[PDB]
C-alpha cells in the first residue's frame, strides 16, 4: 500500500511518472530569506546573503503526499522564483532557465513527528511518524545548488536502495 | 542522531567507521518454519527451516536498535556457536563458510516501537522508529539473508549518496 520509491538523483516529478502517478503542487510559501551560518555554508554563499525558499505540498493524483522545502542561492538564481510560475518542475526550470543540471547529492533519512500545520495539510494524525528527508545537491561543476528538507507521509512511503559491496 | 552512510557493510563496520564501539547482546536464537514469504526470499521450500537471530544493537553501550536476521538453517551448520566466536556475522560468514555478500536491497521506512521493542531499548512505548529491511545475496548469486532492524528514532539516521545515471 506504501509508494517504493528508489533511491536516486531524480525530480519528483520524475518519480511520479515512474509510479504511473500524476504529480501536481500547491505553492504553500515562496520567498527569500537571508541565510545563516549554516545554510550559507550549505550553499557556498556569504553569510547573510539571500536564499530562494520555496515551499511545496506535493501530491499524487490529488492526495498528499509530502512537504518540501527548498533552499537555492538567489544571487544565482535571481528569476527562478519567478520562472516557477511557467515551470511545475524546479529541476526542469533550472535546465532550461540557467542550464544547470545536477550530479550529486547527499541525501539524509530520519524519522520524527509532523508540526501541527503539516499534520493538517497531509491529512494526518499529528502523532504518525514521518520520514523526514534532507537533500544536499551539486551541479556538474561541483557547486552545491540546493538544501531539501521533506516532510513525507509514513503511511504512504518507503524508500529503497542498491547495496554493493565495495 | 548519529549518522551512517548506507552501504553493504556489517553494523560492526559502520560503528568503527565512526569512533564509536559496536558492541551487541544476543537476545535469542532458533529455528522456525518459513511461510511462502520468508521462503521466496531465502530460496528454501515453503515449510522450510529458518535461523532467526535476535540481537540488541548498542553504539558506546548505549541501546540503537534490534536486529532480526534470517538465514537458511540447512545452509548454515553450527551458526550459533560461529555466531558467538565472531560476533560479526558477516565475519563469521566469510571466515566460516566462505560466504561473501555482493548486492542488497535495503527498504527504509518508519514505524512505532512495540512493548517489546520499547522494554529492551530503554525508550517508550509508540515511539518513532527507523525501520530497516536489508534483502542480501553472496557472490554466487544466493540469497544469504533476509533482516529487519527498528532503530530509536531520536537516535539514528541513515545516509544515501546519489549519482544520476
Ligand atoms: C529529496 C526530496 O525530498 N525531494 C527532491 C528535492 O530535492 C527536489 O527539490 C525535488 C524537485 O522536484 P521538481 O523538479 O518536480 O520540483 O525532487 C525531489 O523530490
Ligand atoms: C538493517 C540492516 O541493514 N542490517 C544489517 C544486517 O543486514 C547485517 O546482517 C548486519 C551484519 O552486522 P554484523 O556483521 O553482525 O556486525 O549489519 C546490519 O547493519
Amino acid at each position: 500500500m506504501k509508494v517504493s520509491q528508489a533511491l536516486q538523483l531524480t525530480s519528483y516529478t520524475e518519480d511520479m511518472r515512474a509510479q504511473g502517478l500524476e504529480p501536481t503542487s500547491q505553492l504553500l510559501d515562496i520567498g527569500y530569506i537571508t541565510a545563516d551560518d549554516r545554510l550559507a555554508g550549505l550553499l557556498d554563499i556569504t553569510a547573510g546573503g539571500r536564499v530562494l525558499r520555496i515551499e511545496r505540498l506535493r501530491m499524487a493524483n490529488g492526495e498528499p503526499m509530502a512537504i518540501e522545502t527548498t533552499h537555492l542561492s538567489a544571487k544565482r538564481f535571481p528569476a527562478l522564483r519567478r520562472s516557477l510560475v511557467k515551470y511545475t518542475s524546479l529541476y526542469t526550470a533550472l535546465a532550461e532557465v540557467y542550464d544547470v543540471h545536477l550530479a550529486e547529492a547527499e541525501e539524509t533519512i530520519e524519522t520524527s513527528l509532523a508540526t501541527p500545520r503539516e499534520a493538517g495539510l497531509l491529512g494526518t494524525d499529528v502523532g504518525l511518524p514521518m520520514l523526514m528527508l534532507s537533500r544536499h545537491s551539486q551541479d556538474r561543476t561541483g557547486q552545491p545548488v540546493e538544501w531539501v528538507r521533506s516532510v513525507y507521509r509514513g503511511d504512504r512511503y518507503k524508500f529503497v536502495a542498491r547495496l554493493k559491496r565495495p
